[PDB]
């Protein structure tokens, strides 16, 4: 586990609806 | 596991909907 | 599993819609 | 598994639509 | 199983349509 | 199974359209 | 099994339409 | 676990919205 | 441990909805 | 089964059409 | 078996059209 | 230009040596 | 030029080193 | 020009040597 | 030019060593 | 050239080594 | 030239080595 | 010209050695 | 010269090692 | 012309040895 | 020459060695 | 000329071996 990266999710919905909204700009000169 | 990259995702939905929204932008000179 | 990537991911969806949207841009010089 | 890549996915829709949608440039000079 | 890749997908769908939408762009110079 | 790749996909659609849309370039100089 | 690679797939379509759209190009100098 | 970047999320919603929304501008010269 | 970066995120919401609302900017010259 | 290359394909359509669409392109100097 | 290769289809089709579209080339210098 | 994005910059160093530091953390629960 | 991003840099160094140092991270649950 | 993503970079050095370092991670859940 | 993606470069080095050195991690879950 | 994508790189060098070094992880679930 | 896809690279090395390295990860469910 | 793909390479080393060095990853589900 | 894909390639080595390394994996489901 | 495919290489080496070195695999489903 | 595919390749070695090394899978189901 | 598939190849070796490695699979169903 030395470079180990552990993600875990669990989801569960009932008549739902997810919005992940994510804007992201990276310019590096 | 020493480069391992353990991922684990558990869905269930009952009429739903699923909106992940993402905006990347990386240029490097 | 000394390099092992393992991804598990298990779905169920009743009447539903799924709408990953991912805009990736990634230019070096 | 010192190599292995193991991927799992379960898939079940009932009157369901998919819509993955994934764009990626990739450019190194 | 030292360089196994084991991939398993299960997939049923009643009245329904898949989108998988992929644009990938690579060139090194 | 040293070099094994074992691939598995169980499909099953009643009145169903898959459209599975990859567009990919590679060009190394 | 050393170099063997199983590849299984069960298909069943009622009044359906496959549509797997592939484009790839590859030249290396 | 060294490198180690353990990640978990446990998510359950009843009739619930999800809205995560982030703008994000990063440029260096 | 010594570069770990733990997180840790358990969520429940009946009848819930959350509005995380960033705007974030940063530029260096 | 040393170099043994197995593959299994079962195939059943009322009333369907099949569209497999390959394009590939491979030139090494 | 140690070299077997061994290819199974079966097929059945009602009222159907089969188009598998294939285009490859390849030449090295 | 609606969405345009110009960036321009313009180096020229006689002996010199650039040391850009930049440290960025950003975690949103 | 409606989504144009128009990236310019012109880079002539005599005897020099360049040494751009970026730390990043960005984790949203 | 509309989506038009127009990147040039002119580069000449003598005797000198170029060190780009970047970090970047980003995990959305 | 409408979806065209225009890049030069141009490199020329006397007893000269480049080093472009990056890191990047991307899993949207 | 509507969808035209035009790279050009010229490269001379004198006694001199290149050292790209680009490390990419993109898994979408 | 209307979907045509131009790359030029001249390259000329005198007592030189080239080590262009790179690592690219890509699995969408 | 209207899908030509033209790549033209020229290539002269005197005493050099090249190491185009590549990783590939691509599974899609 | 409508579907025409030109390749040229000139190579001239004294005393020379050519090392074109490339690993490619490309499994779509 | 219309459908020509034009490949030119010319190759001249004094005590060289040339190692095109290429690992491809493409299953589709 | 409308469907002319013209190949040319000029070979000269004095004390050489030529290895070129080519592993290709394509399964279409 | 109209269909004409014209190859010119120019061989000589002094005190040479050449070895040219091809592996080739390809099964449709």
């Amino acid at each position: 586990h030395s470079q180990g990266t552990f993600t875990s999710d669990y989801s569960k919905y009932l008549d739902s609806r997810r919005a992940q909204d994510f804007v992201q700009w990276l310019m590096n000169t």
